[PDB]
Order: C-alpha cells, then sequence, then structure tokens
C-alpha cells in the first residue's frame, strides 16, 4: 500500500503479513458474512494491484471462491475493454498511457506503472477502479456460500423474541434485493413467523415505526431477558 | 531489510526477532505449502542477502526439503558461474566488484558490500535474485510434498460438487505441469471423476461453459447440498 | 453434353462411353440406395436428353426400377403439358418456341434444338428440368424400398447406439418429413425408442446437450463392443 | 468443377468418374477417418461451393457423423450471415449480390452466380470458406473413434510395445492437444501406462530418446525367438 | 506442385486429388518397400513442401513408422539449421526472406514463400531438398525390420548361399558400411564358415571378390547344397 501519507503519499511498502493473517482469519471463518466487506475496505484503502492481488493469492482455503472472485475480475475487466477503445502509446505526447482493464488488473503492470498513475497529477486511479470489482465479488460470494434462508426460519415456542429479530436484521442486512421487498419481510413476514403472543405486539405498533418498545413488551415467550445467552 | 520512506533514499533497519518468530511459526504448522510463498515474497520484500539466510537457517524442522532447497540455490549459483566471468580484475576505492553467484547467495559476503551493490545508482538487483532463487525452490519443494494424485482424484460418495471443485483447485494449485495441463485436468478429471449422476450434467452444461454455471450445478445430487452458518 | 467455352461457340459431342461403364457398375451396386441420387448428378452434367435418355437406357438389370421411375417421369411430362399454354406459335421472329412435356424429354425434339434452348441467354433450361423431374422419380424410388418407417425401428437390451444412430439418420435420409416435424421425429422419438437404460442418460442429456456429445451417448453401459478398438 | 482461364474467366471441368468412383469408395472404406480428411481437401479446390455439395451429399452410410457435421454447417452459416449484411449500405447500378450465409452454403445462390464473386477484384472467397465449415466437421469425427479416456488405457502384459506406441500416436492425432500439453503425454502418460516390463527399459531409457532406439526397446517382453519384436 | 521448368517461367497449380489417392493406395496394398519408394521419388520432382507434407499427411495407418519419418525429418532439419546459419534475412531487390532449415521441411513456410524461392535466381528448389530428407524418414524404417545381429546371420555348410544374400545384405546395408568392414563381414561372417570342399575355392576369391563368383563357386563339389546351387 502507499505510506507516509502526510510527508508525500508516493512512497510504497508490501502488504504486510500481520494484515495477510488478519485477511487470512475473516477468509476461513467470515468470507460468506455481509462485514467482510467494511473490514476489507478498511484493510485495502491505500492499496496497489498487486497488494489487492496478493491478499487473494495468500489465501490457502476456500479455493473455489477465490477462482469465483478471479472470475468477476476478468469478467469486469472485459467490460472495460468494451466501454474504452484505448490506444497503446500516449494519446498526448508528454503524459502516461491509459490503463486497459489487464493493466487495472495487475497482469500487464509494474507496480512502478501502478504507482505511476496514482502518484501522477492529475492521479488516474487503477486501484480504486480495481479493489471494486473485488467488492462486486465478495457481494457474489455472500450470496453463493451463504444466502438469507428467510422464509426457512421463525420464533419456536420457549424462544426469545429480541435473538430472533438480532438474526432477522442480520439476515435483511445479508439480503440484496430492493427496499419495497424487504419492506414486506419486515411488515408481514416477521409478524406471520412470530411467535402468537409476540404478534399482538408486532400488529399493534407497527415494526416500520418503532422497535425499543418490543425489546421490553414479550418477554413471556423465550423467558425473562435478564437470564439470556448473549449477556 | 531495506525501508524507504523519503523518495531517492534508502536505509537499512535490522530483522526482528517478532518477525523470525511467525515466520518459524507458519513453517512448523504448515511448511512450505503454497499460503507460504506470497507470505514470505512479503516477508522477504527489502531482505538483503545477509537477512535471507537469517529466515533460511532460522527453521528447525522440514530438513530435506530445506537440503533440497540447498542444492537448488547452489545449482543456480553454479549457473551463474557457467553463464558469466568470475571476477577478477585488480579494485580500488571507488571501484565496485561484480557479484558473483555466491556473492548474491551471501556465502562470501558482507553487509557493508551488500548494501552497497543495493543502494547504488542505478541499483545492482542482489537482493531480489536470491529470494527469486527461493521462491522457485519452494515451488520445487511443494511439487515433490504435494500428497495428491491429481490423475486419481475422485469425488466422495455424498459430496457436494461445490467441495468437490474447491477440493479441486486447491489439489490443482501444487501439482508441476504447465497451466494449459492444468486447464484440461480441470475440463477431464472433474467431469469424468464427478459422481455418476453430476457427470451427466456437467456433459449436458458442457465442458468449456463458465465457472457460475458449473458451480451452481449438480446440488442434492448425493442429499442435500449446505451452506455458510453465519446467519 | 456440350464443350464450355467463353467464345459462345458451344460446340457438341455424344456422352463419354467411360462415363456409362462408371454407371454400370453405380446401377448395380447402388441403385435404391441414397447414394444414387447425387452421384447420378454428379455425371450428368451439362447433359442434354438425349444423353439423360442415354444413361437410362445403358441399364440391363433392375428394370422395374427403371419402369416405376420412367411411369413418374411420363407423369411429370404429362403434368407440364397440363402447364402448357395452348398454341402460342409463330408470332415472334427471333423467338424460340415454347417447350412441352414431349421436347423435354427429348421426344419432339431435334438434338440441336435442345442445345439452342439450353445455349441462350438466359437458357430455357430443358435438360435440367429433365433431370430435377429423374432425381424427383429417384427420391420416390428411394422411398418405397429403403426402410423409411419410423415406428418400426427400435433398439434391442444390449445394442450399440453407434449403431442405431447411424441407421436412424439413414432411415429419416431417404423419408420426406416437413422441418419442424423432422425436428420433433429427432428430439422426441429417437430418445423414446432408444432401450430404458440408454433412455435414461438421453433424458439426462436431452435437446441441453451438444450433437457431439448427444449422438455418441451410452459407451459405458454398451461395453467394449460398442467403444472403439483402435486400428 | 473450375478452371481459371483468359485473364481471370473460369470455365467449367464436369468432375472425372474415376475421381468420382475413388471418392466414394475411400469414404464407403474409411469412413471420416484422418486420411479422408487432406484428400477432400483436395477434392475441394478449385470448384464452387455447389459441387462440394454433390462430393458430400453422395455419402449414404456414416449418417449420424454426418449429422454431427451437418448441423456444424448450419451452425457456422448462421454465425458467417448475422457477421455480415445483405444489402444495407451504399448501393447503385452495376453491382452484383452480396453474400448471406445460405449462399456460401451454395442452398440460394445458382452455379454461375457462384463463379461471380470469384470473378470479381478484390475477389471473394466462397469455396475456401465453405471448405472450411466442413474442415472443422470432419475434425470431430476422428475423435468418435478414438478413446472416451486416454489415462485410463493402458498396455496388457503380454502385448506388443510397437502396437502401443502406433496406438498413443494415433489417440494424440484424434484429440488434437494443446502444445503443452502433447509435449507432457509423449512425456508422461506414454511411460506410465506401459506394461511394468515394458516401462523399466523405457524409465531408463527415457524421452530424450530417438524413437528407432526407443523401439528397439522392450523386445524382452517377447521373449526369445528367431523374430525380433519390433515388427 | 509446379508446371513448367522450375528455372524458367514456371506455374504453380492446385493439387490432383489423384495423387494423394495414388500414394495412399500404394502405401496401404505394399508400405516401405523397396518399389515404392522410387514411386514416391517419381512424384516428388515438382512438388512442393506443402505438397510434400500433404501427402505424408494423407497417410493414415503405419503411424509409429510416420513418427519416425517426422523426428528423423526433424533431426536432417535441425542439423541444417546449424549448418547453414542465416546470412541477412529480407532484401528488396533481393531474396523476400530467405529459407532456414524448418522453412524447407514446410514447417515454418506459407505456399507463398515456398513459391518465390523457386522464382528468384538462382532458383532455391525446397522439395528437392525436402525430397532427399523424406526418403531417408522412408528409409530408418526398414532398417528397424532388418535384423543388426552378425552372430545370427553367419554362414553354415548345411543352408545354400542364394538363402545368405537377404540375410547378409540386409545387416550390411542396415547402416552405411566402408569397404574395408565389408572385406571383415565377408571373410569372418561368411567365406571362413562355407562346406570345407568349397572353403579353399573361395579363399583363393577373397573377400572383395564379386558375388557372381562365389554365388557360381563349388563346381565339382559334393555334399550339402550340391543339388540347390546354380550351376
Amino acid at each position: 500500500p502507499i505510506v507516509q501519507n502526510l510527508q508525500g503519499q508516493m512512497v510504497h511498502q508490501a502488504i504486510s503479513p500481520r494484515t495477510l493473517n488478519a485477511w487470512v482469519k475473516v477468509v476461513e471463518e467470515k468470507a460468506f458474512s455481509p462485514e467482510v466487506i467494511p473490514m476489507f475496505s478498511a484493510l485495502s484503502e491505500g492499496a496497489t494491484p498487486q497488494d489487492l492481488n496478493t491478499m487473494l493469492n495468500t489465501v490457502g482455503g476456500h479455493q473455489a471462491a477465490m477462482q469465483m472472485l478471479k472470475e468477476t475480475i476478468n469478467e469486469e475487466a472485459a467490460e472495460w475493454d468494451r466501454l474504452h477503445p484505448v490506444h497503446a502509446g500516449p494519446i498526448e505526447p508528454g503524459q502516461m498511457r491509459e490503463p486497459r482493464g489487464s493493466d487495472i488488473a495487475g497482469t500487464t503492470s509494474t507496480l512502478q506503472e501502478q504507482i505511476g498513475w496514482m502518484t501522477h497529477n492529475p492521479p488516474i486511479p487503477v486501484g480504486e477502479i480495481y479493489k471494486r470489482w473485488i467488492i462486486l465479488g465478495l457481494n457474489k460470494i455472500v450470496r453463493m456460500y451463504s444466502p438469507t434462508s428467510i422464509l426457512d426460519i421463525r420464533q419456536g415456542p420457549k424462544e426469545p423474541f429480541r435473538d430472533y429479530v438480532d438474526r432477522f436484521y442480520k439476515t435483511l442486512r445479508a439480503e440484496q434485493a430492493s427496499q419495497e421487498v424487504k419492506n414486506w419481510m419486515t411488515e408481514t413476514l416477521l409478524v406471520q413467523n412470530a411467535n402468537p403472543d409476540c404478534k399482538t405486539i408486532l400488529k399493534a405498533l407497527g415494526p416500520a415505526a418503532t422497535l425499543e418498545e418490543m425489546m421490553t413488551a414479550c418477554q413471556g415467550v423465550g423467558g425473562p431477558g435478564h437470564k439470556a445467552r448473549v449477556l
């Protein structure tokens, strides 16, 4: 990634094994979970295409998803080719050539030419384009190895209301659908699969208008709320 | 290692005992498996010929593999002797001698004579060549200690397609043959040594179809498929 | 047949005795085969009616086929006489007469007259009209002798697909079907009159399998007599 | 077929019968095997599309394979048609008719209408493109006679090496492996799937070997006699 | 192939299907036999490298031997490449580009290049250069079928002299043998192991006598072979 940004934002240092082991511990245990996306992003803000490749090829497990990520990136580098009819040398004497999808993806480009674009004035941000495409793929794998299953879950007769709404709101985050389809998940699907004693409170006070009332309401079904596993 | 933080300037910083502790603990655990090869390249980025030796000899185990690398680096040292002369014209202050394959190996040279070639204008690539001879040399270990006959690969009787292709790539990564051969293993042996019902769906789909189509297919063969347990 | 030039000077010669010696080998071998229908065409290029009659007369055996043909062609002469518009007569100097079913046979036309119509720009293409009449009867010959039944054809229980699939397309080579129906026969009935063990695999491969995978199906169920030996 | 004459005019030579009798015999004897392929190509030179139909459709046996070729030509005529649109650009007195996919196939174009593209400048190459879709079709059919697994086949215990070597190279000729691959099968698989007593010498002699040296290897399996075993 | 004078206003036309058809009929009837190679030597005069490889390709059988010919060919071309290094390359009024051994083998030349060398002055006859290497490929096979054992081919007193003629001249000519080797071989394998009543006869003649006086020797000799001599 680039280092010493207050001094100049031009001088580099290779990806840290500490950084890679925290990615490799995510990629085992949390790769399929929505939280992958901001942790990856925070880790790889300021990175080179070389850095973005090196995190994924460091991974020893989940080799189909690493392949799924490789597919998404070619599918996107293929779109850059149909989007941009780019030429080989400089179209303007005195300036850089334009990057292609392969130069963006890190196949046809040295660390020097990658940071040549980012450091050139004005910059051309060849890893800010790359990291987007790994986020398309992280969204694609979050679906592929781990779909929502929101019909399947429900509140059982001795099961707590708060913990069931904690699951549903995680499931609804992981969901990639439009807003109106998810709005029905909250105002009908939740109300339908809740226990009937929690159902009265759901239908009275509106889940599209309050939730704090219903964290205090409905504490018989799953039993007293201070004896709960999460505390 | 060399570190840089200001443009045009090189400066050394000493190898850490904690950098070495991490190294020798992932060699104890995983040996020289592909998850270590771009972690080592990231560990040894700036590393001198003095420091590389320092990583090579701090390892206590896996000595047959280490010895197969000692044979490999000095074969390459032998080859640098073959294609370049020995430096033996007389030297003076303000005159550097040109490296032998052993000066590149660090096995007849002091830190000052090394960091001199390396911080030079324009620099001599004395740290990058030795690193290369270990990265080739680990690929050389990996290919022998690779346990799995890719020719004799077969799907589990209750196994899902999704774990089968994931196992398939993971195994194929350490096999020796050039990538055109890997590509045909992937077409051939994955369609043929899947479980019988699947092997027909891949024939209907096609051997040359896109990896999403192949990853999606064959679910519920061998009993129900399954997904990551983070919702 | 005539002699081609670019001089318009189109001289005539009698049919080659060799062209007939090749044909009277072909009539004995291949006379009710699908092979004889463009193979007649291949030897009768530039034919006058007298060359088309001469091929007919030079056959000694298979008189029941040459007779059923000659019937068919006389029906087409008679068809063309009902098509013909009666009594146009010599109402233009510089204008050839309109041809009847007898002129196209060669029955009320002399050889010189015949080459006239042909060598005219645009032609009146009498010999080709006759040839199409003959090919049209030769199709009717193959239709009436050769296996053409789609409900009689079937595959036995330990019978290769390789030999079946071949004599299926040889059945429908000879048969007439409109395109829409010929799609339906190849799709529907070829799979359906297959044996239970092949047929499940052919349900499996379906219309989704490409014809290189489809029409080589069933080799591990048909055993060593259904696989190829390698010569 | 056609000969070029008098400053770009072409004039027909109708086929020789002794050509036509050979051509149908080679298919009747060897089917669609490797050898027919350069011989069809030679039949295909100096001929318009309509002749190539007369030569191809004369095949009366082998009709499943001929469906697999025919449906290749059907498919390739669609690719070519949707590639170049007929009559949608600039047009004027004296221009000739522009060719569809149907016209290259010789379905919707006439004999001297096929020559009309051929005698134009720049000239259009209707024969060679048609000839091209047939040759690609005939490279599919050779693999119908070749083994479905080339890893699982092996030489029997008392079986000749000379047959074995024959069989492997004739296999590589059907399959049409990539260049990295092919070089790796003559080195690895041929060695591994020889019989264990043919193995011991072929490992020892190795794969730099010259073919006579290699063919005079493994005569020990035959045992002692007056005959040598390479014959 | 090429028609008219090679050192003249040479012309090149498209290949007869007959020439490939005829050759491979001979090969399938008679294989690599002494009557055969002189037919191939007669065809080659006026055939281009592309034509010469199209004949070699048109042979479908006999493939361990056809490989040994392609290997022997490349071994002549490798030696030729090294012997005859390239001089200067493309010359604008000069040679279009100059051949190397793989060009003359057809391997890296297209037909317009093969025709441009022969239509240069001095003409380079690449099929005449090619022809001799190919005949060495034909010959290389037959020396394989020939016994190499001098112990086994030895004369003895029981069997007639005519019958040692095939065995002798088969092994002797299995490679290039000089006069010095042959007189060693005629004494040691033949004339020293004759019948004792023939030995003094053949000893006054000596090893470099003619074969017709060795064959007609032993006039007035009784014993084995005396009813089986020509005189």
